[PDB]
């Protein structure tokens, strides 16, 4: 009765894939990392009374040239696509990533959500809320903005991808 989830987090370099994950897992914010290394965390959380066993695959940076597999993994229960509100490139890239992710997964019922991270960097935003939101809507995906400095926003990200898979 203790549910299980493997979640993959995707996106361009330095968008905050690791920071969000670490903030959600260890409750702290970090200034540096090992960019091209894949990392996997385990985290237990109770969402609405139900206990979930979480595996979080913090993938290495990908761009428009990264190879996406042609076939999905059964054991992966959902995908978080991250970009930074401070980087146009990361936004262009997350669209390419969604594209290649959709080729890989086909019609299979595995949730994909979109996260615009670094919302706390007000003076460096180059992507509006409406643009991320409308992109997500065009994908029939969920959308949140987040800051890896703000624990509750990282919580809301993972909670939402879990809830999508229950839908
Ligand atoms: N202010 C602010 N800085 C952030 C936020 N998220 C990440 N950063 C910073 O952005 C830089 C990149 O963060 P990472 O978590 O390493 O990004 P990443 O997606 O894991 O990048 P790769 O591992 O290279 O793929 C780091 O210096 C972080 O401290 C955020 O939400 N707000
Ligand atoms: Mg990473």
């Amino acid at each position: 009765q203790s549910k299980s989830r493997k979640i993959a987090i995707l996106g361009y370099r330095s968008v905050g894939k690791s920071s969000l994950t670490i903030q959600f897992v260890e409750g702290q914010f970090v200034d540096s990392y090992d960019p091209t290394i894949e990392n996997t965390f385990t985290k237990l959380i109770t969402v609405n009374g139900q206990e979930y066993h979480l595996q979080l695959v913090d993938t290495a940076a990908q761009d428009e040239y990264s190879i996406f597999p042609q076939t999905y993994s059964i054991d992966i229960n959902g995908y978080i696509l991250v970009y930074s509100v401070t980087s146009i490139k990361s936004f262009e890239v997350i669209k390419v990533i969604h594209g290649k992710l959709l080729d890989m997964v086909g019609k299979v019922q595995i949730p994909i959500m979109l996260v615009g991270n670094k919302k706390d960097l007000h003076m460096e935003r180059v992507i509006s809320y409406e643009e991320g939101k409308a992109l997500a809507e065009s994908w029939n995906a969920a959308f949140l903005e987040s800051s890896a400095k703000e624990n509750q926003t990282a919580v809301d990200v993972f909670k939402r991808i879990i809830l999508e898979a229950e839908k």
